[PDB]
């Protein structure tokens, strides 16, 4: 090991929160599971181990039953038991609490009544049998609910700081949390620092003793102080820039595709983009072959619908008819579906195409902007924003076209309906279709699980042919991590990769 453990690492924007309970994005999940431990871990291999949860046994098809260790602390000293999660996740539930993330406490027995204000939080199947026993009763059999217990927003929260402090419980001075590290430093656009915690449980065995995050929106400005050594673990890298970086920076550059998809979000209440017709033309022309080996070049493969090969749950990608079609052929059909839907050359489409600072989202949007410009006449203005704005303005559809991009929060198709499902909190283009989610139901009463791939890959090739949104490519999970960086694995492929993870070395 190394004397000195430090270690900085780059974010691609100032995070939303620190709250479990509004933590959204694949920044606040990084950050908050470095501070907060749910009843599991996902570790650097990928593999869901311990956290609170010493153990755990799936008792009935219904039933999870999680076992606590005794000596989980808060960073206070406090004790940290069953009741811990009980609040925590009735929290969630309550739609008092404006979550955008319920998702996640949707399968707890109760939840969507809960959700919907029909029925009190008291309600939600999560039950402390003792404190240290959690119970928790699903809608229905999940095999892999403990994956699930490892995100962010189900980690647990302290109701005495939450009482005490309200909106400011998560300033550096106020904040209660359980993970190997304490916050020290929150300054927004600026940096986060935090150290490491003497009262987490597993102290002993965390190495790294102060991690900082640095928001920093330009992977070329974010690339100059990793060669700078300001920075030892980056977001990702530029695009176009994989041959020179490669050669430059060797094993430092990780290589590999992560479970996670990149996509414009449609505003499916748009007077145009509500029509099907109007969704698939724009998608069918655009050329991903082109963006993926000549813009990004980082390895990223062509995308036709939200599920990446590899997924389990779904026995294929969805990959349409005209994927192999000629362009020109994938040209005319397309300006014949506008014509179709009344928006011919009699009625030419504007839309504004909105992203979040960067360097790789520009290049992507100004190609978009070219490709429907130049194929269908359709002319799409560039607009910019910050990250945490994006995310506010795609929940209200102030946006009509938008970067954007999902990360899987557990290894099966589930995760990516999420997007889809009617009434999802963060199905944000607004899609709802009974069918596609009666058919998911149906999938999730399946005993076989060969049984249930088959009608979640028949529900999602249903929801993709109706153009909901416009899959791009699967993101790859390239980025710079320095040689003395030790335990990174390539095998974390939703890359939830926390810091007590690593250790310095040399
Ligand atoms: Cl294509």
């Amino acid at each position: 090991l190394a004397d000195q453990q430090d270690l900085t690492r780059q974010v691609p924007a100032e995070v939303e929160s620190l709250d479990p309970a509004h933590i959204e994005s694949w920044t606040g999940n990084t950050i908050g599971l470095d501070l907060f431990e749910g009843l599991a871990r996902i570790d650097a291999s990928g593999a869901v181990v311990p956290g609170v949860a010493q153990a755990w046994e799936h008792k009935a098809p219904d039933t999870w039953i999680f076992k606590l260790r005794r000596d989980a602390k808060w960073s206070n000293g406090q004790p940290v038991t069953a009741a811990d999660f009980v609040y925590a996740w009735q929290r969630l539930a309550d739609p008092k609490t404006g979550s955008k993330y319920t998702i996640l406490v949707e399968f707890v027995k109760n939840a969507s009544a809960i959700i919907a204000g029909k029925q009190p939080p008291g309600d939600l199947g999560i039950r402390a049998i003792d404190p240290y026993t959690i119970e928790v009763k699903t809608e229905v059999p999940v095999s892999y609910f403990p994956e699930l217990t490892a995100m962010a927003p189900l980690t647990p929260v302290n109701k005495d700081a939450v009482a005490k402090f309200g909106d400011a419980w998560t300033r550096p001075k106020n904040i209660v949390s359980n993970g190997p590290y304490t916050l020290v430093d929150w300054q927004p656009n600026n940096r986060i620092v935090m150290a490491k915690s003497d009262k987490y449980w597993n102290a002993r065995n965390v190495v790294i003793r102060k991690v900082t995050y640095l928001p920093i929106e330009n992977d070329e400005t974010a690339l100059r102080m990793y060669q700078a050594g300001q920075i030892d673990y980056t977001y990702s890298i530029p695009a176009g820039g994989f041959g020179q970086i490669s050669k430059q920076f060797g094993k430092e550059l990780r290589p590999g595709l992560q479970l996670a998809t990149y996509y414009y979000y449609l505003k499916n209440s748009d007077p145009a983009l509500k029509d099907k017709r109007v969704r698939e033309a724009l998608a069918m022309v655009l050329d991903r072959e082109i963006l993926t080996s000549k813009i990004t070049q980082a390895g990223e493969v062509p995308m036709y619908g939200l599920m990446p090969k590899g997924v389990k749950g779904v026995q294929r990608p969805f990959t349409p008819d005209w994927a192999s079609w000629p362009m020109a052929r994938r040209v005319d059909y397309a300006k014949n579906l506008l014509k179709q839907a009344g928006h011919g050359d009699a009625n030419p489409l504007t839309f504004t195409l909105t992203y979040n600072t960067n360097d790789l989202h520009k290049k992507v949007a100004l190609f978009a902007a070219s490709e429907w410009r130049t194929k269908l006449g359709v002319t799409a203005k560039l607009e910019n924003v910050e990250f945490k704005v994006l995310m506010k303005q795609r929940h209200d559809g102030k946006v009509q076209i938008a970067r954007d991009g999902w990360f899987a929060d557990y290894n099966d198709a589930m995760t990516f309906f999420d997007l889809i499902r009617c009434g999802s909190s963060q199905n944000t283009v607004g899609y709802c279709n009974p069918k596609v989610d009666s058919l998911v139901a149906e999938a999730n009463q399946k005993l076989d699980d060969g049984a249930r791939a088959a009608l979640l890959t028949q529900a999602h090739d249903l929801a993709m042919n109706d153009y909901p949104m416009v899959p791009l490519f699967q993101y790859s999970a390239d980025r710079l991590v320095k040689s003395y960086v030790g335990g990174y694995t390539l095998t974390n492929y939703i890359d939830m990769r926390a810091s007590q993870d690593m250790y310095l070395i040399k």
